[PDB]
């Protein structure tokens, strides 16, 4: 809790206009497949990211949504994954594609597809809307990203600073 | 069972009608003072928070429960309740059909035992005439009829949740 | 996490003497009753009170738990009551038991009737093998009571102290 | 389905066989120096767990999981996690039956990648005929052979959890 402003990094128009190609991408990868498709969202912060994309997504799939223990950022770092909230539905033999607001240091993401891989869907891949690859820690395979980004504390369109700014329209940074 | 889907609501009227709920919503709760969080039944409403919160001009939190889901006599149980404390809030539930009104009703009571200093319910379609239990529903998108609609959300055997409209599925004989 | 030592102040053998009373009278209570009954411990602290006055219940009862938020005891005062892990069974209808350990300020357990109570049982009680009066902050309804005891921390049979002694078949208390 | 319960395994031979486990996994940890922790399956597992940590000379947590059931080709889900890391630590799993060994075997795999420093496996009962996939089963109470029994946590319908033995249903035609 500490006196700041926010900046707009990526605007409205930007992220619909990146979305919409993520879209056409994520379509054409999986439009052949003919087994089952399902996008699994990391809450809370994907909710915003899964609506607008899975509108884009022109193949026929399952929405799903998935918890994982969340701790600090320094906590994060010496406490194991736990599965808060498990999906509502099998995936199994499903193609899986995981839906993340932002990729820091990718420990928590990385252990989430180890525990659904051990579920043996027909394939396994990540989407995250934001990536900042000069925090990352641990290397974990991404197969699309919407945007590689500085190294700056974001905020909005469902990611959050202490609970706040989840609703914001664009992606902003945190300026102390 | 063999059918297909025609557009209900189309993707632009529904945007319409949020950006007017939007309006709503933020002249009701913009000189309250507390904090304010929107509160989502999943995964049924996690489309139409995501539009609905975007339109809100008020500083607030966003927060999900999932409730135990049997279909069309049994207890309502929290599956995953809220992230964060609500007591002393402004709470709006964000809900995406209102039918028996059963389950909404219960995660109400179980909502309100938490004191928060107001509690109201959002939903985008109503259905009036399927209404087992009476419950206040402060904001509504629209009003059908005992229509069998999909998409926005809205699901049908797990499919059609990423239609942008919503949808009347037409069974085929 | 400060140096101590656990004395005794129930041995084992008046624990399973007075849980042998308790499962008398509990019987005496429902055994007429017609309808089903279910106890529901509240995890974790419950399972070995439950274990132990489920078999000195000599009336045919379901067993199920519930996890209730914990977080420390300062904070418990300000913090919502959540549902970390719901019953697996219904309690409409049935005569429902909540087996609690040690009752000290009341006040998880108190929101924990409250929404049990929502579900409309035929009937909703209270056994705790502990109650620390001279702690209560809240007033709450509790129908069986092992021992009243002293303003004292107490570690063991389920109960812990910073997860530590759970499995001691006696109540100790902590001496600093 | 009209029945009736017959003593199969009486509570003092259930009593004796504990304590000779608690022996045995007393040996195997008491030199470890790493932490230990008991992990519970629920519900089956409750009674088991409240005996066999009594008879446990080794300071330890206990702590609890809850894994999907459907009965009788589904994901294992978590219903509910652990409540406390296990990384580093020896962790014994302790379940009331092993049978087709399915769900604890994908409940191993899942503790398994958050590194404990040991992974062990102790039930009560054992049904090595139904064993469908093969995992490894370090302590075991008594093995039987393809019995429907009840009691000891065991439930048939939610009902004989609270039976202080092992008793066989027998159904009445
Ligand atoms: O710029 C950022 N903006 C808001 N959060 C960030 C950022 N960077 C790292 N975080 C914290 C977390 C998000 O968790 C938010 P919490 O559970 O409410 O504390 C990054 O996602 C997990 P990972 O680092 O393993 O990819
Ligand atoms: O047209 C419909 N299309 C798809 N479903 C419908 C429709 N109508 C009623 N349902 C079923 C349900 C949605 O079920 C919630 P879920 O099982 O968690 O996904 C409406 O809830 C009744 P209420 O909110 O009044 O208690
Ligand atoms: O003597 C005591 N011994 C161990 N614990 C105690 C005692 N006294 C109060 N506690 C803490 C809590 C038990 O929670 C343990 P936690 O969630 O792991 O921190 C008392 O139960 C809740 P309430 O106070 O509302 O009746
Ligand atoms: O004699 C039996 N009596 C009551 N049940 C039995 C018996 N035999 C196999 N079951 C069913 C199950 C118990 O189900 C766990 P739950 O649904 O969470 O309560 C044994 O689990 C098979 P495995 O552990 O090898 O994966
Ligand atoms: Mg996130
Ligand atoms: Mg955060
Ligand atoms: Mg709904
Ligand atoms: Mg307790
Ligand atoms: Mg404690
Ligand atoms: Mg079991």
């Amino acid at each position: 809790d500490m006196k700041h402003t926010v900046e707009v990094m990526i605007p409205e128009a930007e992220i619909k206009a990146r979305i919409a190609e993520l879209g056409r991408q994520i379509t054409e990868r999986y439009k052949d497949s003919g087994s089952d498709m399902v996008l699994v969202g990391l809450l809370r912060g994907s909710f915003m990211f899964m609506a607008d994309l899975c509108r884009e997504v022109q193949v026929s799939h399952e929405v799903d949504f998935m918890t994982a223990s969340s701790y600090g950022s320094g906590m994060s770092t010496t406490r194991d994954v736990k599965i808060l909230k498990d999906l509502d539905e099998d995936i199994r033999g499903k193609d899986v594609l995981i839906v993340e607001d932002i990729i820091d240091s990718g420990n928590t993401l990385s252990k989430v597809r180890e525990i659904l891989s051990l579920r043996e869907p027909k394939s396994l891949a990540i989407c995250t809307l934001l990536d900042k690859p000069s925090r990352r820690e641990v290397n974990v395979p991404v197969e699309f990203i919407g945007f590689s980004i500085p190294d700056e504390f974001v905020v909005g369109y469902g990611i959050d600073y202490a609970q706040r700014y989840r609703h914001l329209p664009y992606i902003g940074k945190v300026i102390l």
